[PDB]
């Protein structure tokens, strides 16, 4: 047998999209694409649209797989998925608005790096969001801070905008499946927090060259100046930092921490989010 444009679980292609969806504006870019600011006709409600101009049915096929892994993703702490549409010869995928924005672009317009409070709650929910990554055998593979966006409530969206100063050592070396790959974002998750306390990731200041050798051959990054932060924190990053996957703890492991073990408020980026969004305009 073959198959002709088969219909997809979560995809309607019997339907404009601007029915439903007024188009606002752009939402900036780099050189991810071409994504849009939409409203909802009946509810208001805003939400961000990215269209891909698909010129044949295969790949089309490979294109609605980041579809069927957001929608199968319905987690508080992770991008939630309101609709996709195949009209005309685009496709379009929509998921809720994030007004407060990318942690790295918060660090940027303040001018100044996280506090350890700040960088606590995202780490607990970072954790509690990859916990259920691996539950469904998903791994995301380019966790960094820039894909950690933000709502003015005070909780995260983890995002995946689809150079590698994040990478884990054991995926620096491989030259070729494995039992440990889901142990890699663990890795990256410890970049990140440094990235969150110093503003720019390890490494920054070399020659891209070299950034691979430099992982592949260093002893584990350590924070610049330990005395500036508990020591709950330090004990995190280095058992988080293990470059050897087997002994790498998981998610799960990491979440009883006393690092992030009785964070229950999200309060300090709630806090966070505000002075961010007073600064916007002055
Ligand atoms: C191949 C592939 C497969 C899966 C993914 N993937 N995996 C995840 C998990 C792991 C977190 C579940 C998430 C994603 N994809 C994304 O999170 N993709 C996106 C990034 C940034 C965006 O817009 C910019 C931000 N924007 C403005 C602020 O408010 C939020 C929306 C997007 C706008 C519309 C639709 C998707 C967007 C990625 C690639």
């Amino acid at each position: 047998s073959m198959r002709k444009s088969r219909e997809y679980e979560h995809v309607r292609r019997d339907l404009d999209p601007n029915e439903v969806w007024e188009i606002v504006g752009e939402l900036g870019d780099g050189a991810f694409g071409k994504v849009y600011k939409a409203k909802n006709k009946e509810t208001g409600a805003l939400a961000a649209a990215k269209v891909i101009e698909t010129k044949s049915e295969e790949e089309l096929e490979d294109y609605i797989v980041e579809i069927e892994i957001l929608a199968t993703c319905d987690h508080p702490y992770i991008v939630k998925l309101l609709g996709a549409y195949y009209h005309d010869g685009k496709l379009w995928i929509m998921i809720e608005f994030c007004p407060g924005g990318a942690v790295d672009a918060i660090m940027l317009e303040l001018d100044r790096g996280l506090t350890e409070p700040q960088i606590q709650v995202v780490c607990r929910q970072m954790l509690e969001a990859l916990n259920f990554l691996h539950s469904k055998r998903i791994i995301h593979r380019d966790l960094k801070a820039g894909n950690v966006l933000m709502t003015l409530e005070g909780d995260i969206r983890l995002a995946d905008f689809g150079t590698p100063y994040w990478m884990a050592p054991e995926v620096v070396m491989c030259e070729t499946d494995t039992p440990y790959d889901y142990k890699a974002d663990i890795w990256s998750l410890g970049i990140t927090l440094i990235e969150m306390a110093q503003i720019e990731p390890p490494h920054h200041e070399l020659n891209p060259m070299r950034v691979l050798l430099k992982i592949a051959k260093s002893d584990p990054p350590t924070l610049l100046t330990p005395s500036k932060w508990s020591v709950e924190f330090r004990d995190f990053l280095a058992i988080a930092l293990d470059k050897n996957p087997e002994t790498r703890p998981s998610a799960a492991q990491l979440l009883e921490h006393p690092f992030v073990s009785s964070i229950t408020s999200n309060k300090a980026l709630r806090e966070l989010v505000a002075e961010a969004k007073a600064e916007v305009m002055e």
